[PDB]
């Protein structure tokens, strides 16, 4: 690609001064050439930044920037969280963004993705997207994910000189609905400076747990296994646990994964129908310390968690297919349902007649939509998590009113084209 390999890159690494950086704070930058800043005439750059892990330690991170030509004013943030769902560096959504054709991880920047991008760009809207999964690629460790973001947040506002209350919204599908719905929770306690207007995802994983059980023995089991490996990256102590119990299939199978070059294709492809409890000697792992309670920590459904999740105040647009195959159903609208009794905004879009990527665009003019109300203040009153279907040109303008015809013919050729997780995408509305 237009750089080298993140592996072989110490803009990668974290230096020995970290601790001397403010969260946010912009530890070096780069010039980067994208093919959605050629795309759309907005330059590019990656921003190191100093960052917190789980173990709350002080660590660096990338994020990606792209400057509008004509930016909105007064200044507009929109975060894009992209569906990694790898245990490697050089899956880094960074990466996979630049001018080039080997990223293994690519697949995640094209697609809906620069739909996306590009509609926030033409909206004079700033765009930043972390690396979520952090330089240990720990998929699925949601306080690693939620910290990383926030504070690829403040690097661009920190970068660009932008003022402090400049709104923000953010936004994310599937695995990236699990890096968003950890950035919004953690945004209080962590970031509450940063004036978030809204917050737009679909596809959300919100328990590990649950994601867990769901995918386990299944045709994307490859998943299980990733979040397995990801949070082990996250957690010390699981990881010895885990280490300790591997047979020697389970030890080839953890390598493998966190391969150089084994990417969300190879997570898909190598693993269908695997029960992950084959790589140990102990059955009941999901049940002892230090798993049971990583567990309960690594959910936001509170009924599940053994801490008092955040319920953020702002107006959010969460959607789902209720027949979703590949990350379940109940645990999110569990999560929209608790929400909404402590005081949430949620306009709740729960799809009867759809699947996993279906209603990745079933949601997306929507989604699109909605931020921009988020942005103009004009989100609608609604009563929090009733559940009514979002539809373009019914419960929203259509999809040429709200992402022109351009970006809204680019939407209209994913219909039946492979997604990344190998099943086509289908059209815009339901038939």
């Amino acid at each position: 690609a237009a750089l080298p390999n993140p592996y072989d890159d110490p803009f990668y690494t974290t230096p020995s001064n970290i601790g001397t950086f403010a969260k946010g704070q912009v530890i070096q930058s780069r010039k980067v050439p994208t093919d959605i800043g050629n795309a759309n005439n907005a330059a590019s750059f990656q921003l190191q930044y100093r960052t917190t892990n789980t173990q709350n330690e002080a660590v660096a991170d990338v994020a990606t920037v792209w400057i509008p030509a004509k930016p909105a004013s007064p200044p507009k943030i929109f975060s894009y969280q992209v569906y990694e769902d790898a245990t490697a560096l050089d899956c880094a959504p960074s990466y996979s963004y630049l001018t080039g054709l080997d990223q293994p991880n690519k697949v995640t920047a094209v697609l809906d993705t620069p739909i996306i991008i590009g509609w926030a760009l033409q909206q004079g809207y700033y765009v930043v997207s972390s690396d979520h999964e952090g330089f240990k690629a720990a998929f699925i460790a949601g306080y690693e994910e939620g910290m990383a973001i926030l504070d690829g947040i403040r690097a661009l506002k920190n970068y660009q000189n932008l003022p402090s209350d400049s709104k923000v919204a953010l936004e994310g599908y599937s695995g990236g609905a699990h890096a968003t719905v950890w950035a919004t929770s953690l945004a209080e306690s962590y970031a509450p400076e940063l004036n978030i207007v809204g917050a737009s995802h679909g596809g959300t994983p919100v328990s590990a747990k649950d994601t867990f059980t769901f995918l386990n023995g299944g045709p994307f089991a490859g998943f299980a296994l990733a979040g397995v490996s990801g949070l082990s990256l996250a957690h010390p102590d699981m990881e010895s646990f885990i280490e300790a119990r591997l047979n020697a299939k389970g030890q080839r199978t953890l390598k493998q994964i966190r391969g150089r070059g084994f990417c969300l294709p190879q997570v898909v492809l190598t693993y269908p129908f695997l029960n992950v409890f084959s790589l140990v000697n102990d059955t009941n792992l999901l049940n002892e310390a230090p798993i049971a309670s990583i567990l309960k920590q690594e959910t936001v459904v509170q009924a599940e968690a053994s801490y008092t999740v955040s319920v953020p105040k702002f107006p959010r647009f969460i959607w789902h297919a209720i027949p979703d195959e590949i990350v379940p159903y109940q645990p999110a609208a569990t999560y929209v349902k608790e929400q909404c009794a402590k005081g949430a905004n949620i306009n709740f879009s729960p799809y009867p007649i759809a699947e996993h990527l279906t209603a990745e665009i079933f949601g997306l003019v929507p989604s699109l939509w909605f931020i921009k109300q988020a942005f103009d203040g004009t989100t609608p009153k609604v009563i929090c998590g009733t559940p009514i279907p979002a539809i373009a040109g019914i419960t929203t303008p259509s999809a040429d009113q709200v992402l022109g015809s351009d970006l809204a013919n680019q939407l209209r050729s994913l219909d039946g084209k492979q997604s990344a997780f190998g099943k086509p995408f289908g059209p815009i509305t339901p038939p």
